[PDB]
């Protein structure tokens, strides 16, 4: 069959712009015996393809993951019509041979979008639950700042921090986004952008001070959190947005003094650290309380798979609320 | 009783010099019930008073450990000749009503200096013993990075690698120190001031990298340590010295990126976060090890009280081979 592939035509210099990416249209080899063809349903944009997409050569399709079905099948262990994980990149038809797949929660309700495979209850809501429950360790009543809150990573870290009983400080990028979370439950929410003072704001926010920092944004504003640390604070670090489109060097780092009398834990994490059981395990932890209602979710769902560079560049400015998906 | 005391005159810019310095002498009260006069034999010069001296106001005695005796005593449990660590600054005399002294473990032999008690068999060690055995936890066969690998600190923290079978790569600060650390069986020792590339050095040393640092240093020497971490490397923040003395912006903090991809583990520490029975199962076991020739220890002793702030600037600026202690 026919597919269409974005592929990264020149590499980034500060945020991506419409001419970084070209479209290119192919024809894919019959199937082999054993593989499947996969049409894309829904494919997702994420901020850790700013960082990867710096290993690539120009040239290579970006990479990224989608939910897909079965279209064509040489596989009897996956016949037409199977929903399946798949990371072929940004890609709308692609050939597996069925060993990096991964077939969905087989209790997957029709009553809750597909595509929260790639949000909530997909890797974004896995890297809340382990960054949040072994990372920063949460057991009960911490009071937890976390930034990029309205992000589906953010979001999702700061519910699952109010269903075990802790407090919620959260950091975002406009009011808009403010209120949404308002509604999901956070003891404070504030726009970074616009408040006088981060320092103060956070003081306000807490001055008891933070067990936990879920951080997935870095640069001057961690070096504020990191100033009000409980002792024996922990620092989850699982990204740093801010830096990701940066142009120019580093910020500097948080003042070392603090960091060594608080006697500071900070262990940077990727999801893919767990498998097998305990991964299993989290997701159906997280399908279970977005059926019980304790997980909200919200998606910005864009159609045309043409429009991936622009949902791309948006998400990555923070101008979409939900979490960004495209539809095939 | 008479005293002497130094203190600190003006507060540092960049490193001291001796004229931010002033010794005074004054006049002791009597001894009440249940004091004692503690006479110093040995005190000790180390980094973390730079940082602890900018809390200071201007005329307070510097802060320090010293080793001290008992030369008049209305207390029972500390007579005359008792030997002590007390901590009442860079003074010759003072009292002390016992609640804040400590005595030496009763198994301290006549074959060792006593100033090993500030030392390699005191806190400095300690700080090593914790630093390397908790904060990074080795296990047997990793290869541990140490900067300042020549001070008490960092020689024990090589030392004990060595004896749990593991590969040690030290950086010091002068070619005398070089040589000082391979004859304790640093596997790879170099000075930092004079390699062409730091990044290299390190590479030769270690090119599949390093599971554990001991950081003594911080700024861009631990971020150049940090981009040849392996996976799931663990970093103990003993010190930031290299910040200690510096008159700039502070530096660049380490590219989240690498510390990220990586899943680092980063904690800092202090070594009085251990107490009791802990703490003095580590100080019999440097013991041990030092009986037994498993760590060797090297001490530079400056003769004079009134050499005390030269001491502490030669000892920061890395001019002093071995452990810097003034001898009363
Ligand atoms: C699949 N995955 C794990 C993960 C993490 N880091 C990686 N880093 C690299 N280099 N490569 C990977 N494949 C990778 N994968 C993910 C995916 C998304 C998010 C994430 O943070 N997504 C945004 C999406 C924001 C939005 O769409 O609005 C969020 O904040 O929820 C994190 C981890
Ligand atoms: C007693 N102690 C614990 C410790 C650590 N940080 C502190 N920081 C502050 N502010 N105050 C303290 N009392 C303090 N104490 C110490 C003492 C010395 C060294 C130390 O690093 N000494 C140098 C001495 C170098 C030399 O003499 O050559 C070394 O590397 O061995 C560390 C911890």
């Amino acid at each position: 069959s026919m597919t269409k592939t974005w592929t990264l035509k020149k590499h980034f210099v500060g945020y991506p712009t419409n001419s970084d990416f070209e479209l290119k249209t192919s024809e894919l080899p019959p199937l082999k015996n054993g593989e499947v063809l996969l049409e894309a349903l829904f494919l997702t944009v994420d901020p850790y393809m700013r960082v990867a997409a710096k290993r690539l050569k120009e040239g290579d399709t970006m990479m990224g993951q989608q939910v897909a079905k079965v279209v064509e099948s040489k596989n009897v262990a996956l016949p037409k019509g199977t929903i399946v994980l798949a990371s072929p990149g940004w890609t709308t038809h692609s050939i597996s041979d069925g060993k990096d797949l991964e077939k969905l929660l087989t209790e997957w309700p029709d009553t809750i979008p597909l595509s929260l495979a790639l949000g909530t209850v997909g890797m974004p809501g896995l890297t809340a639950y382990f960054g949040l429950l072994e990372i920063c360790g949460v057991k009960g009543g911490e009071t937890v700042m976390v930034n990029a809150a309205a992000g589906a990573v953010g979001s999702v870290v700061g519910q699952i921090a109010k269903l075990k009983g802790c407090k919620v400080v959260g950091a975002v990028g406009s009011d808009e986004k403010v209120a949404y979370l308002q509604k999901l439950g956070f003891d404070v929410v504030f726009n970074y952008k616009t408040v006088e003072s981060l320092e103060e704001t956070l003081k306000k926010a807490s001055p008891d001070g933070y067990d936990c920092y879920f951080d997935n944004v870095g640069g001057e504003f961690s070096n504020t959190v990191i100033g009000q640390m409980k002792k024996f604070g922990r620092i989850a670090i699982c990204g740093a947005i801010s830096t990701y489109n940066r142009t120019g060097p580093l910020p500097p780092g948080p003042p070392p003094e603090i960091v060594i009398y608080q006697e500071l834990r900070m262990e940077a994490f990727v999801v893919y650290r767990w498998q097998g059981d305990a991964r299993q395990k989290a997701l159906k932890d997280l399908l279970k309380w977005v059926l019980e209602g304790k997980i909200q979710y919200k998606e910005y769902i864009i159609e045309g798979f043409e429009n991936m560079p622009a949902a791309f560049m948006g998400m990555l400015k923070g101008d979409n609320l939900g979490k960004t998906i495209v539809k095939a």
